[PDB]
């Protein structure tokens, strides 16, 4: 009665073929959705790479135009010294915006007004922060602030000096800013056939004094807003159509593995109900079923966004990117639980299952070792080393060196400081020494004995 | 009758020798075959390098002569910011075309006419790309593009200033080109003892604005078209004949390896006819006379290509080289076969052998797995790490990490980007440190784990 | 009578619980201290960043302002070779020097007098330092010397050029130094927060002709001595009561430690006077107390000494740091206690235990390799590459070696040397492959094997 | 009669004191030996690096000095590119080394004729190298060459400009070479209290035109001729007393342990003598004593080379680095045989002595699959990849990725050659993955088992 369908229940598709003839639906529905997913992904992150190579590309143009005596790679370091330094690099910037139209490469147009920091009527806005109140005398160890910010900002607007008169207060200044925004056609599109869209680039030129250190850095970002542009006109919708049919794809995938999942509940309460005439009512569960459904909204959400975006009504990239590629690494996940239907692969994935445990139980063992180490380096070695900077970068610095990688420079900077603080620099050797040896000599051993004795487990 | 028959068939060539006394022709000819292969690549390749050198030279030689400002290491950010930059850059490289026989360290001869680009009389051709049709509004969003690409192209004769007159058309601008051949003869042949040849490089400088962004990256490339110098004379044919050599043992090891197939098949034959009185009847086969055979036809080929190249009818040199390459790959791969003679060689090779099958089945089962990380990497990380550009990229970067390479620095490209977007630094977090931890302590380990248990087997 | 307090000793702190009743103070002690001595490093390690990086952007705008023609990344090169170029540098800092109140960024006030090298009312001192007899005629190969030094030092008072007169005895020349002091307050400080403090950089600049080479490498260093400000006001204690509060809950945990060591210690004393009617009376020491009473006690005194710094009656930062650090990875490598309560996790760990004392024997084993080849590369390779000067970096190349970490770089440092001297390339090619292959193939292979086997014991 | 005689021979040190009382004169010399050779090698170490630091600081001057616009790190690429500029960095050292008095840093005299290439009273020679007879006429595809070779050279005599009429061959340029000699005092060997020696330099300075592709490399090398000063005086012999100690030390371990050989083979002669009433015979040789022999030998020959050298005798320091560091490898690998001694780590070197021979028959079968991926790697990629430009290089790059590093950039390099030929990209993306997985997955993996093999066996 009952242990008839509880095992046509627990059966492989193929077993299930034979025993019912019906058709196997779900599987193909898989295959398709595999290939539909990863082909929509591919379109999507081709379409992508123009639009962030063309941002790229402007953003350098823009550093190479406005910063005063910029090269390649040194973003990092670019800062002024001087008074004179500084006064010439706002002025030079100042004057490239003013001389844009005939000197640069690219076309743009210029934006005016539109809120703040502009004026109406202005396309460039220069602004300086200082403190309300500031009286600095290192001379008498004395000192009168009042932390209040005061911006004054002048308006430039584009032709068709008040700057010239800038006075900064460097005692109490806190920053200047260079705000304003740049109108262009993205023609490269029509390389991948597209339509050009309107982009506007807001640039910010920044002047970073709050360290007070006497060393001002000097960096340009830029923000990109992408609309259609209203007058298109090229000499001469199977795309939509595409994320139509991926939707749907996904929502009988859902549906299918819903339903599925409904009746190995139903059978699950069954079950409980007879053996009273909770890992083992979890057995009913299909893990794979559960991915499944996972993955598929995933990639219903992600086409949606997706769908906005491509349309210019949205630009949240940076979500619809990371559900999409999430939902396609678990759909290409998903493609090992056929591989378990044959014995030899099959061998393979349940060692790995039954190592699974005792390897997070080692990993939680390791934890604790790995984050005193994580904090030690980090208050000792943190003010002479570079890579020991921040938390985050002292456990990327410690987990590359468990795997062998940046080791020797990591000992080098150590040593470029050997004569300044002799206990620090010994301290350094038994910190790395200790560290690598113990994490890679009996850690790592352990983790392959872990799989070894599972798979001689899996083999008997 | 057949038992013996079989039982030769199946024996070592030392039992064999025991058994019927016959020449070992093959095993001497196989080692032969092995020397004078070896003996052609090193002479072959130690022949090539010297013209890879010589083409090399010359093209840095040219960048150094032709580019404003240029630098080494420069190649890859090489580029234009302004109207002015560019005219200086065109202008410095026809200048530089015209005085180049008073200024050289090389000497080089001009090349006129022959087909396109240049016409006839013309030695260097200065050519703009631009639309047919191109109006760019940004201030309006407004464009009307024909993208038909019209070419207008100014021709220079060399001596014995029109082009000063070219004006650009940066808004509807595809690309500039500058055309050029020299004629060169290469003396330090001569180091070599062999006979000189006479070059003629086509070089090509592209300033490229297919990116409409702003910046006009310049390259230069060059092509060498080489030929035997029509009046030779140097003050005071042992090549061909090693080649013919060549050809001659790896045919008769061809003729040999056949024969054995084809006696093998016709043992199998009698052995399946004499049992009715496929992996089994394909152990008849001699897998190391199939590589043989393979590695004979790649030998012969390449040989015959190489022939054709050293007397300059070819130019296939690539071809050349991968067959050559792949035949002495495969010839010392031979030398296994040897070793399987030796008992305590033996146990090693066999432990391989029965390993290989299960690694593949778990490269499989891993590939799944790795290919929706390239996917989901690519998506996600493509916009803001340079590592992870392009599909090929990640699969090498994530390839690179699985074997503790370039670890730091792919977390420190990301470090370089939390401030922007900590959705998507918190993602890489855990998508590096996921990826690394899954294939570190469980998949190596189980690689591992399954060579290890092929070697316990193999033993008892 | 006594077998049932032997009982009750070692037992789980749950199953004393359930024997006794009592409170389970020191377990909850623990965890509250793990808690407050992670809050307190971290808070340190913040408020420590933000010196450090005033301490280095004030010392980089140093190094702009005072050496002629510094570039980043140029410290280790930045050398003179003229004595025009010697000159023009030394010049151009006191010039610097002079000027600073115009030109820098920063507002720094000059400090006058205060023992050596400063006479009163001087500010920066300029001194060179020479033999006292120096005769060196190599044309004659012939050379009087007396090695005593003698100093001879010019003063310049700051503004509110007897130094132009400097004549160098360059062939006689020892070293050249220019001292000076700058006064500044940080007022990034209030980004955190804090109050401003008051910075005296001690600026030594120092041109280096201690090796007689006709190379003069030129450095600048500072030393920072901080002070609270005497007239600090900012317009508009919890840090200290933090620290009692770590002091208060250490010294309880170090009191309930020590009382368990000593209920220990005389129940041993009991069950040796029992047994008569040290690996097995050590077998009542409890270990966790061991470390948990250190890491008490370096907690309380890097505390103290934390307490001293932030007053700024101290400045031994680096002190403090090693004692809170180390306290810090103590207390958290003791939370490994915890999980040896639970059967899972206590296989683990009592695997690495069990593997530890012939891990520990095979390093012994390892190490006079390892030694020997240190020696060997520091004596036959130190004259040609870099990473073989000094035996402390010979033996971080080799140990990055041993984890194939900076291989191909070694090798090609040798390449680049191939053709001066052969043997040496020979010998190094001998020595790189030799030394990896032992040492990758056999030792960490058989690491491996020892950690296997202790799991497989433990795993019986 | 003869048993307890090879009883006692095969036993212990401890045990064999127990039977017999006699003094372990030999133990106690071989520690000793350890440290005074340990002593001696890291002395000569010490002294060699001041020699090296003062050769190479006096180069790099040099460098500075005389190649016009030479900066660090350009030494790999500085080059020539026009007629102009070759004739400036020419006459720019000449300029140079006739201003050197009144412009070094570094105090040098004039050495005047003592052979080719000067006349007598010349300090300088400028040679120029070109073929007797150079016809070249690339625009006819002709040329007529004599490939002898004639030296054209100016002589410059130092104060107390024929060279400026120099006039080159360009066309049929070989080489130009600068040579002279300047003398100095190793000042700086004070430091370590020694007395100065007498360096001369030997200044070679290479325009080299023997590719004749355009571009002309410019090189400075410099021998250094080291003499003790003729005249010295400083105001105000325990190292060779050292060197005789280390010899009597190694004469008389060296004595002993022949003595101990002649024994033993003596003991082999009898017992082959009474078993008549070779791996079994060679039992009889104790290796620990063959290599303390050897290691006697290298230190003795290696300390007298040392004692030549310091009294300047001779000047074959790399072949006195060699001996020495050998002989103290070899003696700090002998403390092993004290480690045999006990049991627990007699069964680590157990373990690796029994695994030896297979791990040497796997690389046997390992070696010719890796030389045949080297050789395909150099036919194939040598054209494209710089670090597959000779054999060697190819073979330390492919043992680099074995051991996991350098495997990004190797990828990389390919990636930027993909455009142009897309056939030997796809082949080094199957060169490069086949190579790294086959020898990562499986040989590896293969080493590890046969260690853990050898490593059961022992424990059983
Ligand atoms: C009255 C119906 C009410 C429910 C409505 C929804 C019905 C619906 O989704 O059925 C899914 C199946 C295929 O679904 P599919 O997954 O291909 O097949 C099922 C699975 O193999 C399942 O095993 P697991 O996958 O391991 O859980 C198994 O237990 C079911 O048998 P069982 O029923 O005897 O237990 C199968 O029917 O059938 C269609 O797909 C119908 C196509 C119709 C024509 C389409 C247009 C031509
Ligand atoms: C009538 C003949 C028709 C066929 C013509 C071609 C004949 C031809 O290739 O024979 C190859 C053999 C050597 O060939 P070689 O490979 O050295 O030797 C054979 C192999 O050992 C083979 O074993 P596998 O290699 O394991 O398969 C074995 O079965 C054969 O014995 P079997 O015949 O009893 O089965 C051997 O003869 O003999 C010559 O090489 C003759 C030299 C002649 C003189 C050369 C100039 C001085
Ligand atoms: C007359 C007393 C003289 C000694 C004075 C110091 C007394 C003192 O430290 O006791 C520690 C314990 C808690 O200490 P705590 O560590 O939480 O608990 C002890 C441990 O569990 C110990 O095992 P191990 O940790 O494995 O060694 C066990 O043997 C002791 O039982 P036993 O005594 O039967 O052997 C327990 O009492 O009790 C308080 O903490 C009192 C709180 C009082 C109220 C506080 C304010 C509200
Ligand atoms: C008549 C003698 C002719 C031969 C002359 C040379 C004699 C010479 O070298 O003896 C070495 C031994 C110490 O040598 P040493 O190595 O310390 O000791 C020997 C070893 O232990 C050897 O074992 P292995 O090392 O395992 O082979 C063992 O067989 C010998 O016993 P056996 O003789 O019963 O077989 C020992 O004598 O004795 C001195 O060192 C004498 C010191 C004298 C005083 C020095 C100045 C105060
Ligand atoms: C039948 C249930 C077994 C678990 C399948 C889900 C595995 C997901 C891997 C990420
Ligand atoms: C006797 C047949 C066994 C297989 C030999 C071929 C192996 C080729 C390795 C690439």
């Amino acid at each position: 009665d009952l242990r008839r369908r509880l095992k046509y229940f627990f059966m492989s598709p193929c077993d299930k073929f034979r025993a019912k003839g019906r058709k196997p639906c779900k599987l193909m529905l898989q295959v398709v959705k595999i290939l539909v997913v990863t082909v929509q992904l591919i379109l999507f992150g081709l379409s992508n790479q123009l639009a962030v190579t063309f941002r790229e590309e402007n953003t350098i143009a823009f550093r190479h135009l406005f910063l005063l005596g910029y090269s390649d790679g040194a973003d990092d370091t670019f800062a002024a010294y001087t008074r004179e330094q500084l006064y010439q690099a706002i002025f030079h910037a100042v004057d490239q915006y003013l001389a844009l139209p005939d000197v640069s490469l690219g076309r743009y147009a210029y934006v005016r007004g539109g809120g703040d920091p502009w004026t109406n009527g202005s396309g460039l806005a220069l602004c300086q922060r200082y403190y309300h109140r500031g009286h600095v005398d290192p001379a008498n160890d004395t000192f009168d602030i009042d932390p209040m910010v005061v911006t004054d900002c002048i308006q430039v607007d584009p032709p068709e000096s008040s700057y010239k008169n800038l006075t900064l207060k460097f005692h109490k200044l806190v920053n200047v800013t260079i705000h304003f925004r740049l109108k262009t056609i993205n023609l490269q599109s029509l390389i991948n056939n597209e339509i050009p869209d309107c982009y506007t680039f807001s640039v910010l030129i920044t002047f970073d004094n709050k360290a007070h250190s006497g060393r001002i850095p000097i960096s340009l970002e830029t923000q990109a807003h992408i609309q259609e542009c209203k007058h298109p006109s090229v000499f001469q919708s199977f795309r939509l159509l595409f994320d139509v049919v991926v939707i749907l794809t996904c929502s009988l995938s859902f549906l299918l593995c819903a339903r599925s999942l409904l009746r190995g509940f139903l059978l699950q309460n069954e079950f409980v109900g007879f053996m009273w005439r909770l890992w083992e009512r979890l057995e009913f569960v299909n893990g794979w079923y559960i991915l499944l459904v996972t993955s598929d909204v995933l990639t219903i959400s992600g086409t949606i966004m997706k769908i906005g975006i491509e349309a210019k009504n949205l630009a949240s990239y940076d979500v619809c990117s990371i559900l999409l590629g999430t939902s396609t690494l678990l759909v290409w996940v998903g493609v090992i639980r056929y591989l378990t239907f044959f014995h030899n692969y099959n061998i393979l994935i349940a060692t790995l299952r039954v190592a699974l445990p005792s390897v997070m139980r080692f990993c939680c063992c390791v934890a604790v070792i790995y984050l005193g180490y994580c904090f030690c380096g980090w208050i000792v070695l943190g003010p002479y080393h570079v890579k020991f900077r921040s938390l985050s970068m002292v456990s990327e610095c410690l987990f590359s060196l468990i795997n062998g990688d940046d080791m020797f420079v990591t000992f080098a900077a150590m040593q470029a400081q050997q004569g300044r603080s002799s206990l620090v620099w010994l301290f350094s050797q038994l910190y790395l020494y200790s560290f690598i040896s113990l994490f890679i000599y009996m850690v790592l051993s352990l983790f392959i004995a872990l799989i070894t004795g599972a798979y001689d487990t899996i083999k008997h």
